[PDB]
DNA sequence: GTGCCGAGGCCGCTCAATTGGTCGTAGACAGCTCTAGCACCGCTTAAACGCACGTACGCGCTGTCCCCCGCGTTTTAACCGCCAAGGGGATTACTCCCTAGTCTCCAGGCACGTGTCAGA
DNA sequence: TCTGACACGTGCCTGGAGACTAGGGAGTAATCCCCTTGGCGGTTAAAACGCGGGGGACAGCGCGTACGTGCGTTTAAGCGGTGCTAGAGCTGTCTACGACCAATTGAGCGGCCTCGGCAC
């Protein structure tokens, strides 16, 4: 399990999109893709915060970490 | 809440990225951004499955949806 | 030229709509608008074919591409 | 034909979009869709000419019609 | 009021048409329907003036907006 | 006055649609056309009330008359 | 050329670096390579200043842009 | 000087990147860093020239040295 | 590869917005307890999905050839454009009309009950 | 020709039916000035016309995909159930934010005298 999110909560996202059936391989690939894109946003947010001088990552740092 | 993921699980990802302190507003904003990108991948993946003539969303459908 | 369709054939479509007179700049802008919308339908229809596994773009692939 | 444009010129647009093969039934449906959308832009364009009191349809009339 | 017109005036029109008695909900529904159709005529009339190259909406613009 | 509604209220509706200036003849033509279309809806609502047996024109009778 | 520094100075660096002889095309190619790396450093340094909330890029901005 | 390149030209590069202000000290550090990176490329280019047999460093030697 | 020339990299205060600080101060959270979950396992089950095979249908490629159509170029009809002189809409203050509000007395709707239609 | 949809018959309901406001705002008269025609005019153009010829629509051959479908394999959806986690949130204390205001680097003009092209 390389993905951080709860498998069932990722599955619920794909069923809410409209899927009639969702396979375990699609839940695990989705969890892995959302964990990877998350870790890219998080690392850039930590860097933005440090450049600013705050020890705390805030909403602006995440919004500014997205749109990279 | 605006995002589907568990706040503690999104926060855990931001700390793992390197952040020493994380504002709840950063966790909620991060969760909202991952949910939106997830719902776009899932809606495109459901559409790939429907076009394939297959009812079950599979691994290749998440890969193809995330690639473009 | 800016678009694929024949200028005289795009002009014929504007005169059949009712125009008493048509300026060549209006024929070119119409040809450009119909090519641009055409390439958006054809690209999405080639995706619908590739997703189906089929190689030839069939009538249903154009119908499904146009309803979006 | 119900479609107005030259079939081979509509086919060329689908092969340039990327199709490895194009069915004669997909050429006909594409020609019909581009003719219908063309006639709606052209009926709206001949209209903007009569409102303006100008007898000749010009670039601005097609540009303003395409915003519908 | 959901519609723009005077409720007492909307009711006076329904009674004048022949209705022996009138529901207050019938008055509000009539006012809403007349306001929607009114906004459609006015939006298209403002466009007729704009395309005509005039700032003032004139009588003919309401006539042309009503015929379509 | 040519129509049953308040002239200032008709004018206000045209300004709310976006008109930069509104001619007094546009107000009178708008009041006349909204009076006539309203009287047609009311005539069918009175017919539907007679067919319903309830003499008090009801909110449903207006909806059915507009849907004539 | 590709870099901001004078071609004569870029060539002088290559000869001082150890070049027994230096072609004019080698000087231009070196200047272009240094300019590309410099543009990457400059873009990251400007971002560093914006995140820190300082209008003036300082020695620290260059250090932070160089290590990451 | 801390770098072989013209300080004014290094500062001009930072300003061209969009800097609101470029500190003279940041200019010296930038010139030093561009000098070092350029010297590394030049050293590899001289090694590639020795291996090629041609004593005069050519454009290809610079490309291979930057790709070291 | 070689010698001069014509800028321009680097000096010089300058003036002040920028770059530093220290202290006060506020709304934050980390750190912990501990309840009530979503849950990720566990079977079953039987519903797709993938894979093979045989068939036929409709795309390719190759002609093919004359139906369109894209240029010129001539003639001249709309359409910008522009410059008075007109009409008529924004403006406002005002006065008296109407109308949502609402008091509140008054007879037309809406369930349940239940009997009637109707025969080639 | 049968079926169960269709009609009165009371009894209970709340809904526009009326009054009279009473002041909000819908017409009204002036006048100022800015759009709107509107006319001559000049240029920008579209429309007719005839020419060649590029290339779009057929024809038949042939062969490779697409379909359909028989069946066997591999599952995802049931949901029953043990539990490991998310969260709520009470608390202590600190990391933002903020403003006071000290030092001074970088804007700013501009010119001294050092060095990358130009010419070929």
């Amino acid at each position: 399990m390389a993905g951080n999110f709860a498998n069932a909560r990722v599955e619920k996202l794909i069923r809410q999109a409209g899927a009639q059936r969702v396979s375990a391989d699609a839940v695990d690939k989705m969890n892995e893709i959302l964990t990877d894109w998350g870790k890219n946003i998080a690392k850039y947010a930590v860097e933005i915060a440090r450049h600013s001088g705050r020890k705390t990552v805030k909403e602006n740092d995440i919004k500014l970490a997205a749109q990279k």
